[PDB]
């Protein structure tokens, strides 16, 4: 009397699973908002150096002559690479000579310019305040944003590991609801810190709790349903991320202050926590540990929801004990890691699998967090990524049976990569075509994640099937951390970050055909 018999006899498809799927997919949207808020809360607006002549009204009253704002801006600030006033320099001694056109204003030495020691001036047309405006992440401090994003992703990884151990030892629902509470508390606290390091630490905690809640939601959604309806729930979970993208765009358009935006994003998790208590605990894990009475109570409850009390009556403790006896043992999990790499037949498939996992995190998170440089309307670009993803994710499922198994991975990585590499070659004059290629590039990478999850299981044997999938997750998380740090290469040239973000997926796709 295995557990699947009990799950089928109490009802696997009836009602209850739909309600549980809704209640566990709703928080995924806000999980996505928390993950991708860093694009909007930390946007860098156009800035110019602070000038006593222009900004200070006391010096404004002392100006001899009614000089226009553009004239004074040209007098005070050297021109920049894009014919705009330069961001990080200022004339120490106001140059009245530059106004006259009889002198070619080209012989300016760096010794005549000094760093902006009196602050900066930011435009507030599109954003009222970001962390860059608040803590002056400009010039010499421009490299700290990728550090913050990498800290967030490392927090995701550490939280995933810690919550894995905690859910293995204590259960699913308890860790899930405590993750809800910790998300809410940590976000609310982070929305009020005065200094940058405290903000980074509390974002680290938020990321840890987000990883925990995502993993526990996935596990609970998978475990309470029969194997026949698993892919439908996985597809719903995948669509949850696109809906979260759309929600992130809408909410970021709604609120233009980073503190208020963070508070609004972190608020609904308390409402999730308050009702998370009513959710039934997973019966299989309760059977595994040995709390037969609690598992029987949950089984009776869930069968009562399915309006199947007549079949629910005959459940007995001895059947539960037999099911516990029939549970497979996890002792061999220690040696499953070694046999993946030591076996030559298994070694080559793992390396190809890891590269596919690695390419997704490295490419997507290095670009999905940098929509500022890919276009002007960040609000429209954020929503379009979610919108384009849905047709591609569903369309890729149909493509599986027709063109075969092997060709799927290569096509799902080469095409998104080539679009990114085509971004450089397109002239900057055509902005409409320039932005469209980037949208299709990152938008199509969503089908890559969905494909690899299904693909990895079927290759490996059932004995080590679970372990191999876990290794791919670690590589994807590890590749995410290295993503934002690539943007530091932009000082050499603007095309350098895009070349790495395009070349890497292509090689991963081209090496994927050898499986
Ligand atoms: C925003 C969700 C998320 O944040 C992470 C941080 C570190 C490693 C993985 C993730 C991760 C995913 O797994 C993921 C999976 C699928 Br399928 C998607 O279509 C999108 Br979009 C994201």
């Amino acid at each position: 009397m295995a557990f699947p018999e009990l799950l089928d006899r109490v009802g696997g498809r009836g009602r209850f699973q739909l309600l549980q799927a809704v209640a566990l997919v709703t928080p995924i949207l806000w999980v996505t908002t928390q993950s991708m808020l860093e694009n909007f809360s930390a946007a860098v607006p156009h800035h110019r150096c602070w000038v006593p002549l222009l900004d200070n009204s006391t010096s404004q009253a002392s100006i001899p002559g009614d000089f226009g704002r553009d004239v004074l801006l040209a007098v005070s600030i050297p021109p920049g690479p894009d014919q705009r006033p330069h961001q990080c320099l200022r004339f120490r001694q106001p140059q009245w000579q530059l106004i006259e056109s009889n002198t070619t204003a080209t012989n300016w030495s760096d010794a005549d310019t000094e760093p902006c020691e009196d602050g900066w001036v930011y435009d507030h047309s599109t954003f009222r305040s970001t962390i860059v405006t608040t803590w002056d992440l400009v010039c010499d401090s421009q490299a700290l944003r990728p550090m913050a994003q990498s800290i967030f992703l490392a927090g995701i990884l550490v939280g995933a590991a810690v919550c894995g151990h905690a859910s293995d030892r204590f259960g699913r629902r308890r860790v899930l609801t405590w993750s809800y509470l910790l998300v809410s508390v940590s976000g609310t606290i982070a929305a009020l810190m005065p200094t940058f390091p405290l903000y980074c630490l509390f974002r680290f905690l938020v990321a840890s709790a987000v990883a925990g809640v995502m993993m526990n939601t996935a596990s609970l959604l998978m475990e309470w349903t029969s194997a026949q309806a698993g892919p439908l729930m996985m597809t719903l979970n995948a669509l949850g991320f696109s809906f979260g993208q759309v929600l992130t765009g809408s909410v970021a358009y709604g609120v233009r202050s980073w503190r208020m935006l963070q508070l609004a994003v972190s608020a609904p998790f308390f409402l999730f926590f308050v009702y998370s208590w009513w959710l039934p605990e997973s019966a299989r894990w309760l059977i595994t540990v040995g709390r037969l009475d609690q598992s029987l109570r949950e089984l009776q409850r869930v069968a009562a929801v399915n309006r199947r009390k007549a079949e629910a009556d005959t459940l007995t403790v001895e059947v539960l004990r037999s099911a516990m006896q029939e549970e497979p043992n996890g002792n061999q999990a220690g040696a499953r890691l070694g046999t993946l790499l030591h076996t030559p037949g298994l070694r080559l498939r793992t390396f190809i699998s890891m590269l596919c996992w690695f390419a997704f995190g490295f490419t997507f998170f290095g670009l999905a967090l940098d929509l500022q440089a890919l276009g002007s309307n960040i609000f429209l670009l954020q929503a379009l990524i979610g919108i384009v993803d849905l047709p591609v994710k569903m369309g890729s499922l149909l493509l599986l049976s027709r063109l075969g198994r092997r060709l799927c991975q290569a096509s799902s990585l080469v095409l998104p990569g080539l679009c990114i590499l085509a971004n450089i070659l397109v002239p900057r004059e055509m902005g409409i075509l320039r932005s469209s290629l980037a949208v299709l590039g990152l938008g199509s990478l969503g089908a890559a994640f969905t494909c690899v999850t299904i693909f990895s299981s079927e290759l490996f044997p059932t004995v080590i099937r679970m372990t191999a999938v876990g290794l791919g997750q670690v590589a994807a998380r590890g590749g995410a951390i290295l993503g934002p740090l690539v943007r530091l290469l932009g000082v050499y040239g603007s095309w350098l970050p895009l070349l790495v973000y395009g070349v890497v997926p292509v090689l991963s796709g081209l090496a994927a055909l050898l499986l």
